[PDB]
RNA sequence: CCCCCCCACCCACAAAAACCACAACACCCACAAACCCAAAAAACCCCACAACCCCCCCACACCCCACCAACCCCACAAACCCCACACACCCCACAAAAC
């Protein structure tokens, strides 16, 4: 349900193969023949919208990245919804061990104004940014959120610079991420073009 | 058109690796005599009856020119963006997102 949009048929297709095969074979049997499970997507296309779907797979998706299972290929449906709404603070944490800076180091290079904002955002105490596995991993999944401040758009300016950075360094991810265009993307382009020469 | 964890050469038993090896061998040489897919002789332009030798010609003629009026595959007028109701005007936008 969450992986919609323009040009993604042969690939939704091909995930929902690995999918039935995971779950045809063993320790898991085959209940469903094949094909069911994309004909079931297509009637429940915006499932991820409903709350307690959501809520029931993060919480499974906690359940399981703590305690080893038999069944633990389950965690394949359920793994978007770690870190879900925090592509923000997930490419920050990249980008500081791909450029091996220090996190404080990294933040140094940030030039402008417009990433004060963001960066108080993204690093406010008292979340448990700093904990292995706490609900935060799940907090958008779980009830306990609001619109994430961890999101590509809370820090735009901040995740701009990262995948300029990483395109200029060729990272294919940066590549195919999409842009904030409020977020000021040119300035933010020259920047990142300053700072990738330094590190490519 | 990122992700199940562990993991992460479409690496791996042993023994081993020239898609080497019986021996005899090793021109996908060879029967000899011979060793031009030469020769009877006479011949030797796939020359020649002769007249002839433009696949030249009746004459008048000789633009596959011509009735004249003519002669843009111009034209009624009004016209003349294959322009317009307003409202408008990213083939943008629920939210959450957004390898």
């Amino acid at each position: 349900s969450k992986i919609s949009g323009q040009n993604t048929g042969n690939y939704k297709t091909n995930i929902a193969d690995r999918i039935e095969q995971i779950f045809e074979t063993a320790p898991f049997v085959k209940i469903v023949e094949h094909h069911t499970l994309m004909t079931t997507h297509k009637m429940c296309a915006n499932w991820s919208t409903i709350p307690n779907f959501r809520f029931l797979a993060g919480t499974y998706d906690m359940f399981f990245s703590r305690i080893e299972h038999l069944y633990s290929a389950i965690r394949v449906g359920t793994v978007v919804t770690a870190y879900e709404d925090c592509s923000g603070l997930v490419s920050f944490t990249g980008f500081i061990k791909q450029i091996n800076l220090t996190a404080r180091e990294a933040i140094l290079y940030f030039f402008h104004k417009n990433f004060e904002e963001e960066i108080r955002r993204m690093f406010e105490p008292g979340q448990e940014t700093a904990v292995p596995h706490s609900y935060f991993i799940h907090f958008r999944s779980l009830g306990l959120s609001g619109k994430s401040p961890y999101s590509s758009n809370a820090v735009g300016h901040v995740f701009n610079l990262i995948h300029f950075v990483g395109c200029y360094m060729g990272q294919v991810r940066s590549l195919n991420a999409t842009v904030i265009a409020a977020c000021a993307p040119h300035e933010m382009s020259v920047l990142g073009g300053y700072l990738g020469e330094e590190f490519f």
